[PDB]
């Protein structure tokens, strides 16, 4: 049964036929299973690590290196014995680096916690219930609570279900709406019906949430919802829904692998169309087999030519040493790859407890009565400091550092707040900071009783335990509390009765009363000016409104509480405690002591770094679960709005976003910077409305109610103060609870995204420039410049050193004056394309012509011969236009060793080159970046150590230049350099 919030408590039981007092039997218990189930939350399971390497295997463009795995396998098969030893290098390293790579993205992408573990702690594992096989009340597991069981509520248990409230026992019941609402105030409920269905969880006082605990009171209920059927099974709901959403970046590449498919396989065909025909008069130079086995040589070649290998390598190598810079900064990434969306992000989503605001209750002001002239009276007006529970904290009194001992209105002040409490201050060891004990409203009295120190007692040599109650202590010794007033909705106030102890037979007894203003003050006949008293005008008691009207109302926005006291209460035996209603009789004729506001405060930092991200183009919009007076004035403090700005369409609540038509909605998402009283599945709508436009969102919050938003925003942030659930929902978790650290985060997240989009673009050219070295030495028909196995070497250790050392290129100096990049935007430009494809023909020309250069220059090789050149498949000895030149000539290391010299030498060039974008060498030199030249050596020398160790060059099939062939590569390399400047030059000052 649902929406029974506006049903009566007669209604919802004649629904399942119950009797409250009898409640279920065990027959209707069974009738009831079948139908509803069990009453738990279901788990998701994730997907296990076999499951994820296979999904990396799915890509079209890595079954193309499986391909050619398999092909070389089948070519190193075919090999003579006698080399065998060199001719499986070629698969195993491709398979080498095809298992490497397929491990390293699901080391990347894997979320090693789960949510819905998390969501399940809240589900208690026991529940009470009343049910008629037995004349009492009943404890059984909350799994075998259906919907219509007649269950028993009492103080520190947790909701078993979705209860309807039938009768409460004690005078108030209080819970902690928390999980949903993500506030950690008490609500106060009743058994009335509430209309209005579309209303939401805030809104429904007549119902608990499975989940939720009791902070105090006792009653019964009938269930209506359990499972997934509940409150929280709707959140779980939404947890278990996953996009598998893909950062912009891994969106591209994965659109740019499709991309390059195509094109791999067209150049195959492209160079079968110029291969020779073998099925006609190839001069029988092998049989029907060896026909096809230079078709899959070149498209071998031409696959680990294309394909980039190690890519994944030196992007992984980034993530990972720019997660370390955030851990440094007091950030834990808790997925590699968004470290980079961080970048991009145009709107920041932010929860205003436990994120904006420190989620602790403090006393921001308070004031006492002065002077008294006729029917006005003149007010004291204090202000106390600090942020947190923490009993820290020095009254400001017009604008000048006072201390209260000497203000006797004061000091019954801080005697109300001490003596009237069910609230204490408590310190906890492991965490190291004050936590709070029972009301969060009552427990901000506490540290201001601490803070202020009446009796000027000495807090010196004492312990951090001793030092919470130090103050309160102190006043417990002083007066004995004998009984308390329960606090009572009708009167909205409590009262404690207090004699004293010391002043024995000197002193009588007295009652001190504290509750909301118009209901106390109204009952207040006098005001306590000092130690003396007054009676109360009707012009006093306008001004004293005044005040306390301007702190709720005006943007300081503080909740308030009026204090007062009883000098001649009434006697003991005089009242009889069982009827709540008699208690507001007998608080009455009180004298006005003092009023104290409180309020939420915001974080220190949470200013000033909103005023940051709207220098970057990034918004801030509050979603919270709080009231929307209280929203829209930690919004004016913290910026998001104006002090005099218009809030009427730019601020929503829960039901009025819901209100509006779908067109309205849109519009709302875009232009409103405030969202309360908001309902965890709203969080997530919010959300879902601006990923439609195209916008990157990022979302912190601290609460179980944020873990939607969390899961569905691209990345999530969570406070290291919040919930469990919210951290394992989130990508991102602030262990300090520093704010600064989302702005430090996306200054960190630009210019890795600068670096990284700058090297794929070097291994993207380096790759076009060995498909036009393999794709002209087939069209020409010279023998193989390069082998796979060697471009696999340049691929990822010589081109892998200044790649990674280009993700340490220096920042730009405005990058967070900058608005987000768009999502959209290509990697290449029509510009870079064309550059980059000038680029990579030059390469490939370069090494073509380093083998013919070796063939016909005539120094140390054989002479010119061009015929033969092309043709050398068809030298065989004894075959005229051969003469004089040896046939073994085309299968020497020296044309092979001469194209990989230069096509090393130019990377080395190129990785020089991405230094920049537009910029020229000399304006930027090649020294800014100490990690590009020292990774330039060590790749250099790395092509030192592959010739000179003795196994190497036997499988890699290279020699030595010796000293003059040396100066050919370093004369026909270096115009790379000079040819891109002047494509950098006519871009810089001419085309734009
Ligand atoms: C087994 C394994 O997980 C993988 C791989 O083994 N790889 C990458 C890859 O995902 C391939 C890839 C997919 N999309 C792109 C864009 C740009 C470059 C690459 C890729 C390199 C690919 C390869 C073969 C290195
Ligand atoms: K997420
Ligand atoms: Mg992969
Ligand atoms: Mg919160």
């Amino acid at each position: 049964m649902e929406n029974a919030h506006t049903k009566t408590v007669e209604e919802v039981l004649g629904h399942f036929g119950v009797n409250e007092s009898t409640g279920l039997s065990l027959e209707q218990v069974k009738k009831l299973k079948e139908r509803w189930g069990s009453n738990e939350l279901p788990a998701e399971e994730g997907k296990t690590l076999l499951e994820l390497v296979i999904e990396q295997f799915e890509d079209l463009l890595v079954r193309i290196l499986l391909l050619a795995a398999c092909i070389s396998f089948v070519l190193a098969w075919f090999e003579e014995g006698e080399e065998t030893i060199t001719a499986f290098v070629e698969p195993f390293v491709i398979l080498l680096i095809l298992v490497a790579n397929a491990i390293v993205g699901v080391w990347q992408e894997r979320n090693a916690e789960n949510a819905i573990e998390a969501l399940k702690e809240y589900e208690p594992e026991m529940g009470k219930v009343y049910r008629q096989d037995r004349k009492s009340v009943q404890r059984i597991k909350a799994k075998d609570i259906v919907p219509g069981d007649i269950v028993e509520i009492a103080v520190g248990d947790k909701v078993p279900a979705d209860i309807r409230l039938t009768s409460i026992k004690s005078t108030t019941l209080r819970v902690d709406q928390s999980i949903l609402t993500g506030e950690s105030v008490s609500v106060i409920k009743h058994t009335d019906p509430v209309p209005d269905p579309r209303a939401v969880n805030q809104d429904k006082k007549n119902m608990l949430f499975s989940g939720t605990n009791i902070a105090a009171g006792k009653a019964m209920g009938v269930v209506v919802a359990t499972g997934v059927n509940t409150e929280i099974g709707k959140i779980r709901d939404e947890m278990v829904a996953t996009e598998q959403e893909r950062t912009p970046l891994q969106q591209k590449l994965d659109e740019f692998g499709e991309q390059l498919s195509k094109v791999i396989s067209l150049i195959c065909i492209a160079v079968w169309i110029i291969n020779i025909g073998h099925f006609n008069d190839p001069v029988h130079g092998g049989s029907w087999i060896r026909g096809a086995i230079y078709y899959f040589k070149i498209a071998v070649a031409l696959a680990v030519a294309a394909i980039p290998e190690g890519l994944p390598a030196v992007i992984t190598t980034c993530l990972a040493l720019g997660t370390r810079r955030m851990a440094k900064k007091n950030a834990i990434v808790r997925s590699l790859p968004s470290v980079e969306t961080l970048g991009c992000t145009s709107v920041i989503c932010s929860d205003k407890t436990g994120t904006l605001t420190t989620n602790q209750m403090s006393v921001c002001r308070m004031f006492i009565l002065d002077k008294v002239e006729g029917d006005t009276c003149s007010l004291n007006e204090f202000t106390i400091t600090g942020s947190t529970y923490a009993p820290i904290g020095e009254v400001h009194k017009d604008d000048k550092p006072v201390k209260c001992h000497q203000y006797d209105g004061l000091v019954e002040l801080a005697t109300i707040c001490a003596l009237c409490n069910d609230s204490a201050l408590d310190y906890n060891e492991a965490k190291g900071v004050y936590e709070k004990v029972g009301e969060a409203t009552e427990t901000a009295l506490t540290c201001l009783v601490e803070k202020m120190n009446v009796f000027d007692t000495e807090l010196k040599g004492l312990s951090k335990i001793e030092r919470a109650n130090a103050c309160n202590s102190v006043i417990k010794q002083l007066m004995k509390k004998e009984f308390t007033l329960e606090f009572s909705r009708d009167r909205k106030s409590m009262s404690v009765y207090c004699t004293p102890n010391k002043p024995s037979r000197t002193s009588m007894s007295k009652m001190f009363v504290k509750g909301a203003p118009e209901g106390v003050i109204d009952r207040c006949t006098h005001i306590r000016v000092g130690s003396t008293k007054v009676p109360m005008t009707p012009g006093v008691k306008q001004k004293i409104m005044s005040v306390i009207r301007e702190w709720g109302s005006g943007s300081d926005t503080l909740r308030c509480l009026a204090l007062a006291t009883h000098d001649n209460p009434m006697r003991r035996e005089e009242m009889n405690l069982e009827d709540s209603a008699n208690f507001i009789k007998y608080e009455t004729n009180l004298t006005f002591v003092g009023c104290v506001g409180m309020l939420d405060p915001p974080r220190i930092e949470v200013a000033s770094s909103v005023k940051l991200c709207r220098q970057a183009g990034i918004r801030v919009i509050m979603i919270t679960g709080d009231n929307k007076g209280t929203a829209v004035a930690i919004c004016r403090r913290i910026g998001i709005f104006g002090q005099d700005e218009d809030v009427t369409s730019k601020a929503f609540t829960g039901r009025e976003f819901d209100e509006l038509n779908p067109s309205a909605q849109r519009e709302a998402c875009l232009n409103a910077r405030c969202f309360a009283r908001v309902e965890p599945s709203h969080k997530s709508k919010i959300v879902e409305f601006l990923q439609s436009f195209d916008e990157i969102t990022a979302m912190t919050g601290d609460g179980v109610n944020d873990a939607p938003a969390l899961k569905k925003s691209e990345i999530g942030i969570a406070m290291g103060s919040g919930t469990a659930v919210a951290k394992t929902a989130s990508e991102m978790v602030l262990a300090d609870d520093n704010f600064s650290t989302i702005v430090a985060a996306v200054e960190e997240g630009r210019a890795i995204y600068n670096n990284m989009k700058q090297f794929i673009r070097y291994l993207i050219s380096s790759n076009v420039g060995e498909v036009v070295c393999i794709f002209l030495t087939a069209a020409l028909g010279f023998p193989e410049a390069l082998i796979p196995v060697q471009l696999l070497w340049v691929n990822l250790v010589t081109d892998g050193l200044p790649a990674t050392a280009l993700g340490f290129n220096p920042p730009d100096l405005d990058i967070m004056n900058k608005p987000p990049r768009n999502p959209k935007e290509p990697l290449i430009s029509g510009w870079l394309f064309f550059r980059y494809l000038a680029i990579g023909c030059y390469v490939g020309a370069a090494t073509v012509g380093a083998a013919a250069w070796w063939f016909i220059a005539a120094d140390g090789g054989p002479r010119v011969t061009f015929y033969q050149l092309s043709h050398f498949l068809q030298c065989k000895e004894d075959n005229p236009d051969f003469e004089g030149v040896d046939c073994a000539v085309f299968e020497s290391p020296y044309p092979m060793t001469m194209a990989l010299s230069v096509l090393v030498t130019i990377e080395m060039c190129n990785a020089l080159n991405s230094l920049s974008e537009n910029q020229s060498l000399l304006r930027m030199p090649p020294w800014e970046n100490i990690w590009l030249v020292g990774s330039i050596c060590l790749s250099m020398s790395l092509h030192f150590l592959i010739l000179y160790v003795e196994p190497l060059p036997l499988i890699f099939q290279i020699t030595p230049l010796n000293l003059t062939q040396w100066l050919m590569v370093l004369k026909i390399s270096l115009p790379v350099i000079l040819m891109d400047e002047t494509l950098k030059f006519v871009a810089r000052n001419y085309l734009e």
